[PDB]
């Protein structure tokens, strides 16, 4: 007696991987349990590293077509995090990390500012270059009034600089509610910010507050700035880059590498832990528990799991080395939970079900490269082919990316537009929550607790079972996820 | 794979080296063949349609194609018959002098991923249980390739 | 003792072929190990026969569309 | 040049078109959407979703009290 009686149906995660087939996400299902709550009570709080903790298990992968300042900001707003790629000069990446660390929720990042010793044509150049035409001019760079669009529309020559009548400013730094009030009460578009010295420190544009939504899942550090990560290699040049990146206040470092169980990664882990004991390092990639053991002994704070499973990867048909991702995730997470290290299911994600399966097998965070690429926050500019908006998506080991003896372990391609992160990541969050409700787990920690204790049952799927598990028997159909 | 492993395991009892002959299509196949115990890997179609290969390029659908046929095809026995082979065409690969180094670098990077500084060390790891393997369901092989893309271009070297 | 401890993950080549499925190259992977050298130190020296020894494990097959004097020369040049 | 309004329409339609031409006035507005103080703040939203502009010179019945424009409604979520 005590606890009750439930019939045993299905395999535990231990029995599912006892047959030593190369199981992946598409090869199994999770059997449902008991719903005693609603899908919105599901607590998606995830451990990114030993000390960092997100409220959404999603990460954007450090790839040069996925994560830069924009997507990192978006992901950290939606509850997750991003990792700035290092297919760029170290100062570029540090500037991106900074741009993230100073986003400030409704203010402007890097405001184009001019000076009275300019002409009225510099603002036209700014219009044709950036897009806006309202500039808060001041002495040299970055307070005299602003020059905006409604000051130049009746001129045909290049020599307006509105005087200090705009007593509508903020003293030092105000909340967004104060700005909403001042804008409603002042009816103009720019709301510059000043200090005791009365110099331009920040600025608010009216169009921002006209659409500033809320972001309850913060993903913010103690000083209340967004979290950001950075991929650094493991060669000698990367210590300088790591210096520049911690100067910008990066919170977490991922050691970007195909096979992370090398003397080089262990050396770099030791260097980082000896130089910046505050920095949280993530080692990878690892697919076996021996690699995980080497890297956990070296002193990583999190592990990044996956080798060959990525959509643009060809490592397995080139290096013959890898692991099916479900097995890799389960085995590495099982070994790493003995040491309290959380792992990151990195690669092979294509649906929300893959995310739920990855989180159920023990992954604490799920890193997505192609599920996030070709959104509005993703680096690069949309192009066109066959009448569909396609961004670029390539692998950091492709040839087109090493060009920034050679063996491509990746492929360059194109992904159709998905929309924006701010409308897609909530779809994933709701899907993860409804999946976790189907399972019968009120949180991701409870989900993994059920998995490790045998309560969460699984089920294999023959190839016929997967054919049947999709859409079949129809003439034609349209699939709308959200 | 089974043939290579079993014959190499039997033949290493007598110091004979074996040649993994056939079925090679990538560098990964070469690394797997060498890892299962093959000492040398013989390639027919991975080398055909290069500049050093007999015969003269022709054209079809706007791609340079040499001829590649099997010594047991009919078109090759003509030099009741039962063809155990097929005659076909392979797109141009380039020259041996620029392709074989690609394979050598690929084999070396694969052996480095494995953790074996030599092919002899690779086979030593395989026979002593140090080198571990992993099966792949058909889904695992679908995932192990290129997937989830609209379209893509694969450049090996 | 004196050999270290590595966790056991994956099958050995003996266990991989114990199930007696018809495995081929596409059916399995090699799990990675410990990198402590660079890719260019890999010694590809191979035994072609009991007494012959090449420096590259590649051979061209004796087929009339593959190996004649030209490719034989090229292959022997490349190792 | 000139145009000739078609008569594949009711006579009043065509007369209204002729009038609309005869009162174009080169930079002013033809048929300005105007509202009245006995309206809500939602009528201007309807005008935005219908025509495209949101700056209306409200007055007693039709066609002077001040104008209600777009930069007067962008921080409200109720229709008074
Ligand atoms: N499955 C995967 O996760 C995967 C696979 C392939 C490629 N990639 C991506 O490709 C990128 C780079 O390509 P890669 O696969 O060659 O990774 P990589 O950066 O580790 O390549 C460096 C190569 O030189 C060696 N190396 C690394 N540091 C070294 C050092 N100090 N000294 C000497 N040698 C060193 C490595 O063995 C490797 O062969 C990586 O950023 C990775 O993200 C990922
Ligand atoms: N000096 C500026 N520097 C940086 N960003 C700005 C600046 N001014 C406006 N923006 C940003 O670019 C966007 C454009 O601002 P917005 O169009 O609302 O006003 P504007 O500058 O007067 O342009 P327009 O004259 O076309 O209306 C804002 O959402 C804001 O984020
Ligand atoms: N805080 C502000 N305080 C005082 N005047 C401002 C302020 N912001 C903009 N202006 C002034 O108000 C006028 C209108 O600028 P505003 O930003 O409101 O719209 P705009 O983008 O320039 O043009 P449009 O109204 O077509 O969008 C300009 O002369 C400008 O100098
Ligand atoms: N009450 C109105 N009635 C008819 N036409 C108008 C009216 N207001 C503006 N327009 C016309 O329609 C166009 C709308 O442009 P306009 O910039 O003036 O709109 P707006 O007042 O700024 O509102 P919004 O902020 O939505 O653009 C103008 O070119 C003008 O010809
Ligand atoms: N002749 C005018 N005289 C006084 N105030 C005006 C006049 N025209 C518009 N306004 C008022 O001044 C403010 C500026 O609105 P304005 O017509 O310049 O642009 P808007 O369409 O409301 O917003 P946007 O700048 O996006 O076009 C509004 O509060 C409006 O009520
Ligand atoms: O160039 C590459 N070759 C092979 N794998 C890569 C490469 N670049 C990134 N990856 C991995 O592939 C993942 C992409 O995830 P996915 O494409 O959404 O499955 C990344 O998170 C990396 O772990
Ligand atoms: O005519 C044939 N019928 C069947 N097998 C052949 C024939 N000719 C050659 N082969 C074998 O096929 C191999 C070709 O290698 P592959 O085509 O690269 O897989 C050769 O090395 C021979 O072992």
């Amino acid at each position: 007696g005590g606890t009750g009686y439930v019939p045993e149906d299905g395999l535990t995660a231990q029995q599912l991987f006892a047959s030593a087939d190369g199981l992946t996400y598409n090869d199994f299902l999770i059997l449902p349990g008991f719903i005693d709550f609603i899908a919105d009570e599901v607590d998606l709080t995830s451990a990114l590293t030993r000390k960092i903790t997100l409220k959404t298990p999603l990460i954007s992968s450090p790839m040069d077509t996925v994560t830069e300042a924009d997507m990192a900001i978006a992901m950290a707003l939606m509850g997750g995090i991003g990792f700035i790629h290092h297919n760029c000069t170290p100062e570029f990446q540090a500037n991106e990390v900074r741009k993230v660390k100073k986003f400030e929720q409704g203010f402007i990042t890097d405001p184009v500012v001019l000076s009275p010793s300019h002409t009225v044509g510099d603002v036209l150049e700014a219009k044709m270059r950036h897009g806006f035409s309202g500039i808060p001019i001041t002495e040299t760079g970055t307070l005299v009034g602003i020059v905006t669009s409604r000051d130049i529309d009746f001129l045909a020559e290049k020599d307006v600089m509105t005087p200090r009548i705009e007593l509508v400013v903020a003293p030092a730094g105000v909340t967004l509610k104060e700005a909403n009030e001042i804008l409603q009460r002042s009816k103009k578009g720019k709301l510059p910010i000043v200090n005791d010295c009365d110099e331009l420190v920040a600025i608010i544009a009216r169009t921002d507050l006209k659409k500033n939504r809320d972001y309850p899942l913060a993903s913010k550090d103690s000083q209340k700035q967004l979290l950001c990560g950075a991929a650094v290699g493991t060669r000698e040049d990367d210590k300088y880059r790591l210096d520049l990146l911690t100067q910008a206040g990066v919170d977490v470092i991922v050691l970007d590498s195909s096979q992370g169980n090398s003397v080089y990664q262990i050396a770099m882990v030791h260097y980082i832990k000896q130089k910046y004991p505050h920095l949280q390092v993530i080692g990878g990639n690892v697919v076996t528990a021996a690699q995980a053991k080497n890297l956990i002994d070296a002193g990583v704070d999190g592990l990044r799991v996956g080798m060959g499973c990525g959509s643009i990867c060809i490592t397995q048909e080139v290096m013959a080395c890898g692991r099916p991702q479900g097995t890799a995730v389960y085995k590495v997470a099982e070994y790493a939970r003995r040491f309290g290290v959380p792992i990151i299911a990195d690669g092979g994600i294509q649906t929300v079900g893959h995310v739920v399966k990855a989180l159920a097998l023990g992954a604490s965070t799920v890193m997505m490269g192609s599920l996030l690429a070709a959104t509005t926050e993703a680096p690069g500019e949309y192009f066109f082919s066959d009448g569909v908006r396609l961004k670029k998506y390539r692998g950091m080991g492709s040839l087109d990316a090493m060009e920034k003896v050679k063996i491509a372990q990746g492929v360059s391609g194109s992904i159709q537009d998905k929309g924006s992160i701010q409308k897609f990541v909530p779809y994933l969050i709701a899907g993860i929550q409804h999946g976790c409700q189907d399972i019968g787990a009120r949180s991701l920690s409870v989900l993994r607790s059920m998995m490790y204790s045998g309560e969460l049952k699984f089920e294999k799927r023959t190839m016929s079972a997967q054919i049947e598990g999709g859409v079949h028997g129809l003439h034609s159909y349209e699939k709308r996820l959200y």
